[PDB]
């Protein structure tokens, strides 16, 4: 089997993109964030605390009668950016753009943070890391994924995101008429559970490539790229005016800047992103001070390659008995 559906960006910056998915029966249709950086599959709904629900759509498994209660299961979550939630377990039916998983644990939301509840269009997550993440409690459950994997022509997914633009995930399939040139392929380590791999280097603007191992994650629920602290430097010191802000929490710059690009190693391949693809506008309504793509990943503790990264490629997610990772140019 396969599958294909399309992403969307959210709002007008590409912080996130939601992909519908079909779960119960009849069809309940939800926009979820697909995210390569985490393991749960979980969902607005019919449980969710009232006040903490504001405009979204929920899933409401009582009248879905493929839906069953997960009998003492609870999950509970914490991402990078402190948003966080909790609830009870289903199993469900779910399809992606066609392909259908039976059994499928969907994580119903009894509490969410404010940031979830501030965002209107996004139903949920659906993840795509390593099942070994994955929150349910007492008993760990699959991944959509990893559900699927076996089921699918090839097990791999590929990620095609759009610059201020629709984009697309497949399931099963690479399409071989949604890139340029050929595709790179990179080792992965699952041992933090993550789709972990080690770029080859970069190069700022029209700069010389400096080759160094660059250990990250690719991470499509992040929305943008964390690189150590050397790497950002190098890259914002070629942007006159551009500091980094500790009261707005990052690197800014003037938006009367034009961008330089910025790119990154794939073994002996090399990903370029856009200048434009780095500015994610006015720190605030109306300011001429801009938000950079590119931040310092100092304080997490990982690099993370987030959309700014792989939206400037196709990127194939094999998961295969090794997992690796590829990279195309598009």
């Amino acid at each position: 089997s396969t599958g294909s559906a399309t992403t969307t960006p959210i709002d007008s910056l590409d912080d996130a993109y939601i992909t519908p998915v079909q779960i119960g029966t009849p069809a309940q249709t939800l926009n979820l964030d697909f995210d390569t950086g985490s393991s749960d599959l979980w969902v607005f709904s019919s449980e969710t605390t009232a006040s903490e629900v504001d405009g979204q759509t929920i899933y409401t498994p009582s009248k879905s009668t493929t839906a069953k209660l997960l009998s003492g299961a609870t999950w509970s979550i914490s991402y990078g950016d402190g948003s966080s939630s909790s609830g009870d377990v289903y199993t469900d039916t779910v399809s992606v753009g066609g392909l259908t998983v039976t059994g499928q644990a969907v994580e119903s939301a009894k509490k969410v943070s404010s940031s979830f509840t501030e965002d209107s269009t996004i139903d949920g997550l659906l993840g795509l890391a390593f099942s070994t993440l994955n929150t349910v409690s007492p008993t760990q459950q699959k991944t959509f994924f990893d559900n699927a994997k076996a089921s699918l022509d090839s097990p791999v997914f590929t990620a095609d995101l759009g610059y201020h633009a629709p984009g697309t995930y497949n399931f099963g399939f690479i399409d071989t008429t949604a890139y340029t040139g050929s595709i790179t392929y990179t080792a992965v380590s699952t041992k933090q559970g993550f789709w972990e791999w080690t770029s080859t280097g970069y190069a700022v603007g029209s700069g010389t490539f400096k080759s160094t191992s660059i250990d990250g994650i690719a991470d499509t629920g992040t929305t943008l790229l964390y690189l150590p602290a050397t790497v950002v430097s190098a890259y914002w010191a070629q942007v006159s005016g551009a500091k980094s802000s500790s009261s707005v929490g990052g690197y800014v710059f003037p938006c009367s800047a034009t961008l330089p690009s910025f790119t990154f190693g794939v073994g002996s391949a090399r990903i370029v992103i856009p200048g434009d693809y780095i500015d994610f506008g006015p720190i605030s309504t109306g300011s001429s001070s801009c938000f950079g793509g590119i931040q310092s990943s100092a304080g997490i503790g990982i690099n993370i390659f987030g959309d700014v990264a792989l939206k400037a490629a196709f990127v194939v997610f094999n998961g295969a008995t090794t997992p690796t990772l590829g990279f195309a140019s598009k």
